[PDB]
């Protein structure tokens, strides 16, 4: 009646919790796999038979030619990073893409000079006080903070009058130059690229809106949505202003593709065996030591996207029931237990406390977050090779009790544990 | 078990509905009324025995003394113009509101530049292209730009250590009069009146996402969620650039509250009976004539926030169900029928027509909007006096068949009419 209810898989951390891997495994069956917030900063690694791809701005479904990849209208896309990433997946194998890749025609631009910003930023907030955001450069921020002061412009924009589209686009250009005098901008330079993707684009551009709408309401269709970026990167909810600047919580799917909550069915968080961190911020469980580099190399934990080696720390709770009270996830994907094979002990932290006294949420002020003491609780470790399992029974003890201790104290089900980068690397627990 | 489901009032069109009226009459048994995006660039009207209110920050249920207001993290607060609010409805009568309004210690600051470079843009725009935005200069559009940004501050950051508050405020207030060199800004006057509200709005701060969870989760609570703004007006999907910059759909709820679309039950769209948009942009119904002039007089069309005479039209059907597409409503309230008591015809638009074909949805490009030719359908008034109606049996045949044909052509059904002002003035149809 109301419609179908789409699927959505998002990152309960500060992502790189294995999006990518989840999706692609879900993906297999869907007739529709879509991508809500966020633009090419994210970064989706999928393997399957060997063949590794990172994905950015792709929906990690692209791979299924049976499937249609949407790109919604709260993505924000650099058309050069666009066409750069889906070449290099040509490369890889990827034919015929643009034939199952839908735009919809409301997603803002991130323009030369917003990456261009986007750093510039960096390095100014960094040579002002020692510490700047951590962005992966790709020119979100600037993006979005355009959008929302209505000066930035969209794919139905480049698609119209190139005239039209020519003078905002230049209005834009001094805009930031304004403030970054010392941003070079070829103006005429951009603009001929940009009429040149309009028509590279056009083909695939679509009423996103209408899109989502017919899908939902025409005869029964799988939905996947793909999220981006995670929890605490969330613009209102992460570890503000050490966070991204979209939603990446589960209310970034209506907004980022225009479909109303009840057509929201299963929201799967997608929970890593350790916590992750690539960038700037509080990080309570950080292990700055023997321990941390364990798993940053037992994990190959660097960026996807940057290269930047990523910050590591034990599984942190107080975020995970943070995360669960703003997505209400209704089960698990717990990734990366392999990682955790050959510890004698694992210790996850279960509270904060301050000045002694143990705090009752998760605190909305990040500089409280740096100086708090993590309550921990250690778990024996199992101490054995669980990359191939298949199913619960093959996982040890320790294993499963380590599975059980998240599903208790968040309360939510863990239909997936992760024990490889492949697709088949999976345990569907239900 | 996963908790109540919050009931959400959302406007259909261009804003100035109803909203306040409707949230009013909902808000009588609610546990929470509470507010999830804009600022006190929102305007609702709400009469309850003779008394008449006007609320822009605070929830229009603030009146209900039983009831608590919630100002969620998904708002942009201007600190003064809260309390200038506060005390104008004290003086109505309001009394001991402080203890029962709840502020969201993550919801962002608008500071007074904010509202400063808002004017400047906007004069800058006029005077560089003969047409601005429209804004109403509260300063909305500059303080969800810095909140993007990162660069914003927050309720939290207000109460924390003030000497650290005080070097981002001066760093903010910079990076503005870099881009508005013409900019004047008092830095240690404005942060002398920011330290006095921080100790004045201190004892109502809370973290939101607990609050709205622990109600949701706790003993069935009656939780009211008010809509600012509308549809058409939605950073997303509205009538871009032409819009206000916040998520006034359904989903701007989750991402503004911090509630998973579960806890989401019930959204009411206020739908007025007659078109009206009050700022610059497309507006394909509108009647710039004898019929426009009736409209905007009988229906006292002019800002409750800024006193500008609002535009207006017939209904127009084509934002209706586009606005129905991303918010999903379950029922509709359509108010301010009495208008229509004296007219011998209506007029609605059902549908709109480009170069004679007519077009398959509502365009994402403004500027086709401007041009598209709007196809009408012409009904019987009912010409009589409906502001003493109170039950469907009470309004006359054409009346009747107004709402019906508003039902039917939007697959949605009205649970309420408007026939006046005040609460009472309602028909609750089911
Ligand atoms: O390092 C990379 O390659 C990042 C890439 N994608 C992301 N993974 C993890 N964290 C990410 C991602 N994108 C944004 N962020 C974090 O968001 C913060 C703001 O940066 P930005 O989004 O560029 O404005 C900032 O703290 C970022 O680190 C990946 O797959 O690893
Ligand atoms: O005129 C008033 O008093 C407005 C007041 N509240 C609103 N009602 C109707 N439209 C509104 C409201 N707030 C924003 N807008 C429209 O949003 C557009 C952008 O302006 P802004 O939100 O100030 O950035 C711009 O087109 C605005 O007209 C009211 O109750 O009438
Ligand atoms: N060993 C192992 N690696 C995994 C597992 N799940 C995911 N990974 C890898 O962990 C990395 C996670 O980074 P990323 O792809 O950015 O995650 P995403 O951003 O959430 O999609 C990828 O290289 C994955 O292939 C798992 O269960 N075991
Ligand atoms: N005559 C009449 N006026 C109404 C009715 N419903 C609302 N109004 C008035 O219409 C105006 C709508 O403006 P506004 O309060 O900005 O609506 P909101 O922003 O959606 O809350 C207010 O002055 C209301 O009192 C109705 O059914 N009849
Ligand atoms: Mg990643
Ligand atoms: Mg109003």
């Amino acid at each position: 009646a109301t419609g179908s209810r789409v699927t959505v898989v998002l990152g309960a951390q500060w992502g790189d919790e294995g999006k990518g891997k989840v999706v692609d495994l879900l993906a297999t069956d869907a007739d529709i796999v879509s991508r809500c917030q966020g633009g090419n900063n994210a970064g989706h690694t999928v393997v399957v038979d060997g063949k590794e791809y990172d994905f950015h701005l792709l929906p990690s479904g692209i791979i299924n030619t049976k499937a249609v990849s949407f790109i919604g209208n709260g993505v924000v896309i650099h058309l050069p990073g666009l066409f750069e990433e889906a070449e290099k997946n040509e490369k890889k194998g990827l034919k015929d893409w643009e034939k199952r890749l839908i735009i919809s025609d409301r997603a803002h631009l991130v323009f030369d000079f917003h990456q261009a910003v986007d750093g510039l930023q960096e390095v100014q907030r960094q040579a002002q006080e020692g510490k700047n955001i951590g962005t992966t450069k790709k020119g979100i921020g600037p993006t979005y903070s355009s959008k929302a002061a209505r000066t930035g412009l969209r794919i139905c924009d480049l698609l119209s009058d190139f005239d039209e589209f020519s003078a905002r686009f230049k209005n834009l250009a001094h805009q930031h130059q304004s403030m970054f005098p010392t941003l070079e901008i070829d103006v005429e330079g951009q603009l001929k690229r940009l009429k040149g993707f309009a028509e590279r684009i056009r083909p695939m551009v679509r009423d996103g809106v209408y899109f989502m709408y017919e899908a939902l309401h025409g005869p029964p269709k799988k939905v996947l949505v793909e999220g981006a970026n995670a929890a605490l990167l969330d613009i209102d909810f992460g570890t503000y202003p050490f966070v991204t600047s979209s939603n990446c919580t589960v209310g970034g799917v209506c907004t980022g593709l225009g479909i109303p909550p009840q057509n929201i069915g299963d929201v799967y968080g997608v929970v890593k065996a350790y916590t992750t961190r690539v960038g700037i911020g509080a990080f309570p469980t950080e292990q700055i030591n023997e321990i941390g580099d364990l798993l940053q190399n037992r994990g190959h934990e660097w960026g996807v996207t940057t290269g930047r080696k990523r910050r590591c720390g034990w599984l942190d709770l107080m975020i995970l029931r943070y995360a669960h009270m703003v997505n209400g996830f209704t089960a698990l994907a717990l990734t990366k237990l392999d990682i955790l094979d050959v510890l004698s002990e694992i210790k996850v932290g279960i509270s904060y406390k301050l000045n002694g006294k143990r705090i009752p949420y998760f605190p909305a002020n990040q500089e409280i977050l740096q100086k708090v003491e993590v309550e921990y609780e250690t778990l024996p470790g199992w101490k054995a090779d669980t990359t191939g399992a298949r199913k619960w029974e093959d996982l040890p003890p320790q294993a499963q009790s380590y599975v059980r201790f998240v599903e208790n104290h968040m309360g939510v089900a863990v239909k997936w544990v992760g024990v490889g980068k492949s697709r088949e690397s999976m345990i569907q627990l239900f």
